[PDB]
């Protein structure tokens, strides 16, 4: 015989349902000559959150009662129970593990609306200026929440019109050209973009911050 | 001892893994007095795609190998095996079914960019003039494939700027306001938005279309 095995239940987050929705059934083999009850312990079952995964006692039944959030919990771990009438268990606890597969409900966020940085007159190329970084509630292991940069603009457009480069991945500004001359521009303004699914242009979320950069004596 | 049947596994398409990524471990109870050697079979196994889903033939771990696209394969039915070592069967296969879980990776696209209808002058408020949809590549059942349109701009402005209207739902172009006389204005040029996540603006994906609109004598 193929020994009960619980894989993990993976539920995606924000499930229309409808509600209560079956997830496993559960029993022991012990029911043969023993009467049980069955029940479920842990954080979404008897602790808080109470109640979001419940089983019937006499079928062992396991059940979701509404949608969630992975930006709330992310992991469920419940134990289930067989006991006997003396209210003794009679099998070892059984885990059940519950994912909250991530959607991309969130947009990427700036903490500012506008970075300040500085840079000297005359720094090499590959100088480093300042970082800009977003910030994506989603999985940052998921794509929904990897985000990717980008300058969108600069302003003015001279002596060249990329004077810098961001770091598509951490956000670290640094230059790239020569001709940083405090006489000709004060101040350079940047347009930072930050988008998820891993920088996908065409199905990933985007949104737009500033960054004003000083070029100093 | 607990019994259970395998419920469906629910993976997310696009996953970043890593990869090889752990799913169930499968044993027989045979394994005590016997020495046991498991397989998979089936499309994403043994078969065409072959070599997603992999299964330790020692241990009886199951496990994925790269991402998934809900867009090409939705749904996997495998069998797990257990022989002894002169190559019997020693249980009765196994059925795992893997479910892909959408994501939203599709934007919606229009059958066309430009949508030529026409209505009768002197309409009355209330009258259908043309339907104009888009497709959604992904889930229709979730809102990853749920669209909702609206109109974004109408040229020219008169007699009314919103002469029309659109069913939110269903992309039926409706008449709202009387006044319609091609001698003068022969056509209404508009905008039409599809947009998923049933129409969320802050984490929906959208795309555009023209309505061209003749007025007829
Ligand atoms: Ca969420
Ligand atoms: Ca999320
Ligand atoms: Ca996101
Ligand atoms: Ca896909
Ligand atoms: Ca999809
Ligand atoms: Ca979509």
């Amino acid at each position: 015989d193929w020994a009960a095995v619980i894989p993990p239940i993976n539920l995606p987050e924000n499930s229309r349902g409808p509600f209560p929705q079956e997830l496993v059934r559960i029993r022991s083999d012990r029911d043969k000559n023993l009467s049980l009850r069955y029940s479920v312990t842990g954080p979404g079952a008897d602790q808080p959150p109470t109640g979001i995964f419940i089983i019937n006692p006499i079928s062992g039944q396991l059940s979701v009662t509404k949608p969630l959030d992975r930006e709330l919990i992310a992991r469920f771990h419940l134990r289930a129970h067989a006991v006997d009438i003396n209210g003794n268990q009679v099998e070892n606890p059984i885990d059940i593990v519950i994912n909250v597969i991530d959607m991309n409900d969130n947009r990427p966020e700036f903490l500012h609306q506008v970075w300040n940085g500085s840079v000297p007159e005359g720094s090499k190329p590959g100088t480093y200026v300042m970082t800009v970084t977003a910030i994506d509630a989603d999985d940052p292991n998921a794509l929904n929440g990897m985000l990717r940069y980008r300058i969108l603009s600069q302003a003015p457009s001279t002596p060249s019109p990329n004077m810098f480069t961001i770091n598509n991945e951490t956000g670290d500004i640094i230059t790239v050209a020569a001709g940083l001359d405090r006489e000709k521009v004060q101040q350079y303004t940047l347009i930072i973009q930050a988008t998820d699914m891993e920088g996908n242009p065409t199905y990933g979320l985007s949104n737009t911050a500033t960054a004003v950069i000083t070029v100093t004596d």
